[PDB]
């Protein structure tokens, strides 16, 4: 069985993305995967608990600890490091893999793009598999010339920026960090897309119907840009230990709950979950939410006993594809992660988005301007969406009008991802297409 090598960066927003793509890779195709993950720290319960619980068909290996005095910051800094110091690992790593074994392709996340000149040499082709959207990656490769067409700090230019095929995009809306020109963030974020050039392909977690602007403007604008092959959405199965959630949504009316959850890299102040819990208590409407601390002492006098005819609240997690695929879950307030947004879009579940960093203000500007499967509350000029906002926009999507259309534009999204990912889907086909010249 030929062997396709998989190197996530590290980070679980990172790594569960590429999991779920060896995953697909083991289920639908006769291949074994083995994973090569850097690390700046000794194996976490989380990691070792994901990756143990793979099918026997995909392999594992923690690369040496990177000695972290070899570290001089954004996560973008931290990830490209742990990659460059990383390197001699995994060359040493692939070149005893390709003795014992048939390594037909590597595949790296959109930090990894250091191994492709090295992959190449060993005869073995390097692909991206990009974790957000095609406009996110059409943005990237538009980011060199951006660079030395304008040259103030981007949130200053009041222009918006129009790529072919896609929403006018504001600059405060431009990637986490394209914020700060003069941080070390921006100077390596622009290393790695100047590599891009260098993958053989690159996958993305999207499909042509969801992105048709930005999906035309990769595979045609320019043939610099390697081939583009959406091959989306991917999401897991959602089908796991844990909770009292389900049986809380059972008893609740058809599309009537709003599910509240954030990632585990989202962190709001005590104070911004104070105003949402008021917000969400005079909305009248229902909802899930997971609170995780700024065990429910720091919330509002009262709020958890005033709140329990029909708001139910998790501590630190819940199972989202559940809670998603629940006929009571009529609402999603989001960080807008595309993963998130996925299992969003494939179940139908029209969203509330509250971006708060990597490209999330991006994510947030195309579902709520360019599809319209999003609504928006507005933050005070001092960065803290007021409880009177939230219970609006709670409103306006549980019972009101833009709700309606907004739900309606969702479900023909949901319609379209399942006929994409069907046993004859664009995506399916594409993904089948790619990897039989990979057999043999
Ligand atoms: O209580 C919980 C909370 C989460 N989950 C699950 O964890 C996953 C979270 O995905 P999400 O896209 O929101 O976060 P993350 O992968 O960190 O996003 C980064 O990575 C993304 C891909 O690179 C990028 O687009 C984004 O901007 C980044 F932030 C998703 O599979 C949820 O179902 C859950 O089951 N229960
Ligand atoms: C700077 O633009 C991006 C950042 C990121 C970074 C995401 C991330 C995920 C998990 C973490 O722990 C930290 C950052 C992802 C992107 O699309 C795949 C684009």
């Amino acid at each position: 069985a030929p062997l396709i090598v998989i190197v996530p960066s590290p980070g679980m927003g990172h790594l569960i993305p590429l999991v779920e793509f060896a995953k697909v890779l083991v289920s639908r195709f006769h291949f074994s995967v083995s994973l090569l993950l850097p690390t700046t720290a000794q194996p976490t319960k989380a990691q070792t608990t994901l990756l143990n619980s793979l099918p026997s068909s995909v392999s594992h290996n923690f690369l040496p600890t990177v000695d972290p005095a070899h570290l001089p910051v954004a996560h973008e800094v931290t990830i490209s490091l742990t990659h460059a110091h990383s390197l001699s690992s995994i060359r040493a790593a692939l070149g005893s893999l390709a003795q014992q074994a048939q390594v037909v392709a590597l595949i790296t996340d959109l930090f990894g793009t250091g191994l492709y000149t090295v992959a190449r040499d060993l005869g073995i082709p390097p692909y991206l598999y990009f974790t957000s959207t095609a406009m996110c990656l059409l943005f990237l490769f538009h980011l060199p010339k951006l660079d030395e067409t304008v040259s103030c700090e981007y949130r200053d230019m009041p222009e918006p920026l129009v790529l072919p095929g896609c929403v006018p995009l504001h600059g405060k809306d431009f990637v986490d960090p394209a914020q700060d020109r003069q941080d070390q963030a921006y100077h390596v974020l622009l290393d790695h897309v100047k590599r891009y050039v260098l993958a053989e392909g690159i996958f993305v977690n999207t499909f042509v119907d969801l992105e048709p602007g930005a999906i035309k403007t990769l595979q045609t604008e320019d043939p610099n840009v390697p081939p583009v092959y959406p091959v989306g959405p991917i999401i897991q199965s959602g089908l796991d230990d844990d909770s009292d959630c389900l049986k809380w949504l059972d008893r609740q009316p058809s599309g009537s709950v709003l599910f509240v959850s954030f990632g585990s890299g989202g962190t709001l102040s005590n104070e911004q979950l104070n105003e949402l819990a008021i917000g969400l208590e005079i909305s009248g409407h229902r909802f899930l939410w997971v609170v995780r601390s700024p065990p429910f002492g720091f919330l509002p006098t009262g709020f958890v006993d005033r709140i329990k005819d029909r708001g139910l609240l998790v501590p630190s997690w819940a199972p989202q594809i559940k809670v998603l695929s629940h006929g009571s879950t009529g609402g999603f307030l989001t960080h807008c992660g595309w993963n998130s947004t996925l299992e969003s879009i494939v179940n139908g579940v029209p969203l509330i988005v509250w971006p708060l960093y990597a490209e999330q203000r991006m994510n947030a500007v195309m579902l709520n301007q360019g599809l319209k499967v999003a609504l928006r509350p507005n933050a005070s000029q001092r960065g803290l969406v007021e409880a009177d906002e939230i219970a609006r926009v709670v409103k306006e999507l549980m019972d009101g009008d833009e709700g309606k259309k907004a739900r309606y534009k969702m479900r023909e999204l949901s319609d379209s991802a399942k006929r994409v990912t069907s046993e004859n889907g664009e995506s399916t086909k594409l993904l089948s297409e790619v990897a039989s010249k990979w057999s043999q």
